[PDB]
C-alpha cells in the first residue's frame, strides 16, 4: 500500500509571496524557507516530489554545479557569496536523509 520506494510527498512550494521588500526573491526564500521545514519536520526519509515554480530553487539544482558549488567554496557564478548559504547548507544537510525530487512546475 502507498508507493513503492517509501513514502512519495505532494509538496507544493506554495510560500505566499507578500514579503516587506517583495516576491522580488522573498517567496523563493520563503518556499526555501518552508522547504527546510517541509523536510526537517519530517525527518521521514521519504520521496518528496517537491514542486517549486521558483527561479531561483529550479535553478540552482537545474544547473546541476550544486556539487561544483561545495566544490567552490560556495560563491556566485560571478565569485561574491551566495545569499541564504544558510537555508541551503540547511537544506542540503537536511536533504541527505531524504530522496526530495525537484518538480520545477512553472
Amino acid at each position: 500500500m502507498n508507493p513503492s520506494p517509501r513514502k512519495r510527498v505532494a509538496l507544493f512550494t506554495d510560500g505566499a509571496a507578500l514579503g516587506n521588500p517583495g516576491p522580488g526573491t522573498t517567496n523563493n526564500r520563503m518556499e526555501l524557507k518552508a522547504a527546510i521545514e517541509g523536510l526537517k519536520a519530517l525527518k521521514e526519509p521519504a520521496e518528496v516530489d517537491l514542486y517549486t515554480d521558483s527561479h531561483y530553487l529550479k535553478k540552482a539544482f537545474t544547473e546541476g554545479w550544486l556539487e561544483g558549488w561545495r566544490k567552490r567554496g560556495w560563491r556566485t557564478a560571478e565569485g561574491k557569496p551566495v545569499k541564504n548559504r544558510d537555508l541551503w547548507e540547511a537544506l542540503l544537510l537536511a536533504m541527505a536523509p531524504h530522496r526530495v525530487r525537484f518538480h520545477f512546475v512553472k
